[PDB]
């Protein structure tokens, strides 16, 4: 009836239940519908017990609110108990705690000291951004932003976010998600897994990875020494003896895209930081060593994980499956804070699948980290412990493996529940594609309708609730450049062949901001070569962005002598548009019109927000043509448009793309 959305609210804050074989299980709809009294606020697959008397709408509505309150009320004041392998942290306490943590033991603080405050305003590149004021663009004006690092902001966002009970979350669920698990195991590499050389795990490894709150030395020091201090930690998780864990809070240095926030009008102008929680280096290295074929996915073993593909890669692969369906639909995965919401249960589950893949031998060191991780003791950079009730910090070894399984399996089990479909056939009917709790589904209108209605609340009972559309659904994609996935959305463009591919599109606005600005000046953080690195990584991204593209030609024209840095995420050697070449499959010159409703509303932020002028467009394409028009050989006329006005083109010579940092496999 009219109240159906009423009920759907309210079903949102009951605790999960069971199953009830032996009542009258009912739904919001029916609720709203009439003379359903309800009995129990256990709510099950968005259903709770009523019993079927002359009820108002209005009344049952009434009931049901009564009966979440009374179960609030038997739930405040529920208590935070530290178990006995992490009473060792309490030696280390000296001064009494200031966290004001409502949900998580805070017993104190060891040093008293970084009390940190300040700013941290946006850092620029020279070149980059020369080139994109030379066209009046104003740097002022991109909605880019910093993340708060202060102590102050810092405590909100851990008393905002991490300071929770674990989730409620359905009775039996992890027995069920085990069942989707089983449709997906690789027989193939049971009992399989073993650890790594050190040979293994130092190829391409962060040196400059941090050290724990008190570790005095980071990952490369510790390569150089302590391989054996590593080692030994091996053979007491191996053997079953509790370690020291804890982890490390430090609020994360980032850019902040505000351009929603800007272009609503709300000028927001710093954010509160996402907070970093991670092990000792030691322990980092002492986790990887033996578990490094989970950790990376070396080989993949999570149906849909895309860790592994290229940011301009991935839509083109999609839109093949895309292509397979009748009426193709993709349901958008957009759970609330997921680090957040990992309860012990999920942990433990993930614990009994990597169980299943490594040998026996080191199921006890499983159990043994499994169990460290359910009750984690966490000393903030600034001195306060906290002791965190499950969950997963960002630095956790596992947290990217982890996370994508975890995210798989519940969403499988979701969408299976919402609409018939048994576990074993969710191949038969639909395709999935997490990159850790981000995510998405593509399936026929009719079954990824039914899981976008019925789907908040399963996955609300499954403990990963959802963020929602005005519809009170999740987030659907009835054209195939409607998804977002990474942070993108699918652009399309069309080459001279006549062909079309697709690429990661952006907001113009966030590209810029991206772009334009700069954590650090260390590494090759200073020089024109870290730029041009920059540049052909963007390149390789954006080429549909036609100011994007000119901006990245002219950076890249620039210094012709001076190769690359190896700092950023993709650079190349010999000629970028070579590697352009290589790795996108067409040439530059080839991208002959770019979609222009697609790209109209990826601009329009720049035009709300009066980051370009009228003319910005016709500059930058002047400055193009300038350097093209003079006799030679220009990289600038890789640009189907500039070549066109100056008459020449570019010839490329050898080259080709390469990586630098996180570690994907190009085609």
């Amino acid at each position: 009836g009219n109240l159906t959305p009423l009920f759907e609210e309210l079903l949102q804050q009951c605790p999960p239940g069971g199953q009830n074989k032996t009542a009258h299980m009912v739904s919001a709809y029916q609720l709203a519908q009439g003379n359903w009294m309800p009995t129990s606020c256990h709510v099950f697959m968005g259903t709770i017990s009523a019993r079927r008397t002359k009820t108002h709408p209005y009344e049952a509505y009434v009931k049901l609110r009564e009966l979440v309150e009374e179960h609030k009320m038997k739930t405040l004041c529920p208590g935070s108990s530290l178990g006995k392998h992490n009473e060792w942290i309490i030696g280390k306490i000296k001064y009494q705690g200031n966290l004001r943590t409502k949900h998580m033991l805070n017993p104190g603080k060891v040093a008293e000291q970084l009390c940190r405050e300040g700013h941290r305003h946006n850092v620029y590149n020279k070149t980059i951004g020369s080139v994109m004021t030379a066209t009046g663009i104003r740097l002022e004006k991109l909605p880019v932003v910093r993340a708060q690092t202060d102590t102050t902001n810092f405590h909100q966002a851990i008393r905002d976010k991490i300071d929770k009970e674990e989730n409620l979350q359905t009775p039996g669920l992890h027995k069920k998600l085990m069942e989707v698990f089983n449709a997906l195991k690789r027989p193939e590499l049971e009992s399989s897994y073993d650890a790594v050389e050190w040979e293994e795990l130092e190829r391409g490894i962060n040196r400059k990875g941090a050290a724990g709150f008190f570790e005095r030395k980071n990952i490369g020091e510790i390569l150089d020494s302590e391989k054996n201090k590593v080692e030994e930690i091996i053979d007491n998780l191996k053997k079953g003896r509790n370690i020291k864990y804890y982890e490390t809070a430090i609020p994360k240095n980032e850019k902040r895209d505000v351009n929603d926030d800007w272009t609503a009008g709300d000028f927001v102008e710093e954010k509160k930081p996402r907070v970093i929680q991670y092990p000792e280096a030691k322990t980092r290295l002492a986790i990887t060593k033996v578990m490094y074929k989970w950790v990376k996915q070396k080989p993949v073993v999570i149906p849909g994980y895309e860790g592994k593909t290229p940011l301009f890669q991935i839509f083109d692969k999609v839109k093949k499956e895309w292509d397979q369906f009748q009426n193709p639909v993709a349901v958008s995965f957009d759970t609330k804070a997921w680090d957040t919401q990992v309860t012990t249960k999920d942990l433990e589950l993930i614990k009994d699948i990597q169980k299943y893949y490594f040998k026996k031998k080191w199921h006890k060191f499983i159990d043994t980290l499994t169990m460290h991780m359910s009750e984690v003791p966490v000393i903030s950079a600034d001195g306060e412990v906290y002791i965190r009730k499950g969950q997963r910090g960002s630095g956790q070894p596992d947290t990217s493996a982890g996370n994508s399984m975890l995210n798989v399996l519940t969403m499988i089990y979701a969408f299976c529940e919402a609409t018939g479909v048994p576990y074993k056939s969710f191949d038969r009917v639909a395709k999935i594609h997490v990159c850790g709790d981000d995510g998405f589904l593509i399936t026929e209108r009719a079954l990824g309708e039914k899981f976008a209605s019925k789907g908040v609340q399963i996955l609300y009972e499954a403990g990963k609730p959802q963020k929602i559309t005005e519809g009170d659904k999740m987030k659907v994609a009835y054209q195939f450049d409607d998804i977002e996935f990474c942070s993108h959305t699918p652009i399309q463009v069309r080459w001279s062949d006549n062909t079309s591919s697709y690429m990661p599109g952006r907001n113009t606005t966030t590209i810029l901001a991206k772009m334009a600005t700069r954590l650090d000046s260390s590494g090759e953080r200073g020089t024109i070569a870290y730029e041009k690195a920059v540049a052909f990584s963007f390149l390789l991204m954006y080429s549909w962005n036609p100011l994007i593209r000119r901006i990245c030609l002219l950076v890249l024209s620039t210094e012709l002598q001076v190769k690359p840095g190896k700092s950023t995420t993709y650079y190349y050697e010999g000629d970028p548009i070579s590697a352009y070449k290589e790795v996108i499959g067409h040439n530059l010159f080839d991208l002959k019109r770019t979609s222009f409703e697609k790209l109209a509303k990826l601009n329009l932020s720049m035009s709300v927000l009066g980051a370009w002028t009228r003319h910005t467009s016709k500059r930058l394409l002047q400055d193009c043509v300038n350097v093209g028009v003079k006799e030679g050989n220009w990289l600038v006329n890789a640009d189907r448009l500039v070549s066109s006005k100056t008459g020449n083109r570019y010839i490329p010579g050898e080259g080709h793309t390469l990586q630098g940092r996180h570690y994907e496999e190009l085609v």
